[PDB]
């Protein structure tokens, strides 16, 4: 039973990987090991992000807040810059491929969002 | 409210082929599991070394629970033209026997997973 | 481009002897990027064969009627029979069974589909990778 | 009424990188080619021997004509831009991006002497 | 483990599908399944068919016979058509290949001997074909 | 020095049940071989021109350079008289031997380093 | 007589680089899985989300047990060089710890399996 | 062809500014089709050898034919005096595609063509 866990293979959701700003993703089994989420007493969900150049990860739940949309970018990133150094680099915006890379991740993200659960796990699931 | 969902196991009757080991999945272009042409039908992979998609009715599918289930099958198919009955009463051979027993081996092994893995592991790309 | 009947992009019916109107849609040659040449005298057009199993020729205008949607298959029966040698014509009316029914009518599912977008966005969308 | 259509030779300008060649092309998942963010922008391919793809704006496109057109399109950039900014702008491309660079030159280059359709058949990049 | 079957993977065989000629095969790993041998009281070994079109399947150890090259193909049919009682079965197994099957067998054979000139792990890393 | 055909080089291939095909000759690309011996015959790795592309080794006996379309009339009536070879092709068949036809003239029209770049079909 | 073999699991050691769970596996073009360059050196596939591929020295393999091993690997290493020491015991970060650990989480899953098995759901396709 | 320098199917060493001497092929642009061009100075299509292959149009000048690993030494030095050794991923890469450039050197230029030329 799945009913159980506050995410599901589809949700969407923002990730937190350090050195990296909240990236738009979607939950999602591992291509090889057929799970999408584990406990390592910390429950993990499989996600991969968002954009041109897609990527995957095990991400924990902590570092996990389910995407509404874009508008709450601005928010995530004052709440985890409040490390000296890692508060500024934190609040600092993206710059050249990343900019592209975030931006074009967010538009596929919102055309996902505008979709039922079924039809954005047949369209949006990268190929691996 | 729908019969079958995404990942469901299914019997798939085409005229001409015996009844073949399917998965109930999302078509790889127009995204939808099922669709009314009044009559419903559902997209299908048929599992096999050789794997092949349609989109089949609703009255041509069958819950698969497990081999044991083709024979009445048959069975039931054949009671329901002459020519017909003989046709669908006669045993696989050759090259369709090797790829439905191929798609009965893979639908049983799905049949041991959950929903989620199955559909991870037995969803054919496209 | 803008001079001729058919343009990359456009859906239509190709008539190939030993098979049904089936409904395609006109591409560029996956190798020798063209999507039309003389044979010049007579014109051709390379298409796409819609289904779950694609397929792509180069078909003469003569063998191409553009495609509005379904309901036209059973004229296009009708006035392909009444063109035809005797068993030609019997062949041509009889309604197709098993896999290739199967394969028409998600060919059919596609167009239609297809037929719903702009000409920019189904080009994006059904042109099948070769 | 658009500017530019899909198979159009365009210049693309990303921060930190030189004015690139490419061509607009539909988003392989999103099927349009151009976009509103109030301001317009369009799908790109850049040209070379590892494709990168990009929603770029209007206001960093420029129609390519050929490679002639870089050193003014250095200059007029480093001339709008930050001291800093300009030193880098007109600091000439080494290694293995100028080969790349080069690379997507050659490749526009052969699909400008080309008809849009024909063009679009050979150097449309599958995703 | 796997060192009491009389087949393990990247051992050559030849196999016998009814209505084809025996067939040089690479005994192999089902690409989803990830096994090599099952029973089904009947033990059975997942092949590879070599040639220029490759297709897998689960054969059965009584239609298996190790490969040792093109030679043996002759006294397979002759062991094969005495066997079937069927009349039509014989005239039918004792009949020479043609055309696109003739070829493909022919591609077939080529392979599995270039591949029985090789060390088991060395033809398994060239032969085995990807699915 | 010695052999008739080299990878590149343009054919028609004859295979029992089929009309003369438009052919490139090619390396195996598994054996990595364009050329063998069966046997004391050589042969020759072609690969079938058309949308649908097949490979195949094909006998020297078998094999006839290609210059166009216009030599399949008398490559029929040939290979009939040293004998079905005279009925036309028709449906898929057809399209595709078509197809192969077209192919088999633009990369004609190329030199062999530029063809054996375009069209060598990958495995 | 060789120490290791196609389908066993190794730690790889690569300067600039964490102790990475890593499989032994043939070459996907010189089809060898071992070869002396004197010293020997065996083909190896770094697991994880973005596999790679090496020719790595016996010297830097270790047989893999499970992650427990990392800790003593590199304490081990931790090195003549006084700034090598200091960067070694320095834990990973970013998509770098997350690809470390992609790479276990499929390492430890491989070890569960029969060397069989394993290579024929973890050998990496080029 | 039997003009030029070099051919495709032919091993050499290249030049692009910093990296070091690397084992390449020379070969056909996958979608250009063309090996050679003229930019007054010739150019050679090259494929570098390795676990990640790359490609790329390099100057006749910063092209070497390969004979084999023994040279690099001497490369590096008349390179230095016309103007550190390699580690990490980049020295692995290299070792990589010196083993596949020595491989395809003893193999007659045909077949290394169909076993070495690298699919695009
Ligand atoms: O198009 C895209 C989508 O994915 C990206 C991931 C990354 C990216 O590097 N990461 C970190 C990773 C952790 C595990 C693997 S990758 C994610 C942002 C946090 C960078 C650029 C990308 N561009
Ligand atoms: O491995 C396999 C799996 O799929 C097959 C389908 C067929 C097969 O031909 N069919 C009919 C089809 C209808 C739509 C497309 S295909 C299905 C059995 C009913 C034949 C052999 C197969 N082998
Ligand atoms: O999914 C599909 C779509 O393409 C098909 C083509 C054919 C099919 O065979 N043809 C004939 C062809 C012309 C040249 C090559 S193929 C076309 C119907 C006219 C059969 C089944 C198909 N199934
Ligand atoms: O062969 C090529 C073509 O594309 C490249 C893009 C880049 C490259 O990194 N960029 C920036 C990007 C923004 C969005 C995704 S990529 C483009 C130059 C501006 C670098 C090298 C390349 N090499
Ligand atoms: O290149 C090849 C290799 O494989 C073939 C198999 C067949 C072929 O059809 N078979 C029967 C099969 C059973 C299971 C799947 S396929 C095998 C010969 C017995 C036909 C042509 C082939 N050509
Ligand atoms: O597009 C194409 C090209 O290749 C074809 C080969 C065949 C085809 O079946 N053959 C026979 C073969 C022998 C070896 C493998 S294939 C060749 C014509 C003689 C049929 C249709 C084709 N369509
Ligand atoms: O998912 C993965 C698996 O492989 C990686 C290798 C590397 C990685 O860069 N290396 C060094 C290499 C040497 C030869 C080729 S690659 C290995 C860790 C030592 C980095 C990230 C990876 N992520
Ligand atoms: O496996 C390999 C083979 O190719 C490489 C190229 C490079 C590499 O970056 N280059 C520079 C390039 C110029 C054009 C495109 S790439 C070549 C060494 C000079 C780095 C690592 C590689 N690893």
């Amino acid at each position: 039973k799945d009913h159980l866990l506050k995410y599901n293979v589809g949700d969407l959701v923002w990730s937190k990987v350090s050195g990296y700003p909240w990236w738009p993703c979607m939950v999602s089994a591992d291509p090889l090991l057929h799970s999408y989420t584990k406990l390592k007493s910390a429950r993990q969900y499989h996600v991969q992000f968002f954009g041109d150049a897609p990527e995957r990860a095990w991400i924990f739940e902590k570092s996990l807040v389910a995407f509404e949309g874009e508008g709450q970018f601005e928010k995530l990133c004052q709440e985890s810059a409040k490390t000296k150094a890692e508060k500024i680099k934190l609040l600092k915006p993206i710059s050249g491929k990343l900019r592209a890379q975030w931006e074009m991740g967010i538009v596929q993200a919102e055309e996902a969002a505008s979709m039922s659960v079924e039809e954005r796990k047949a369209k949006f699931t990268f190929l691996y």
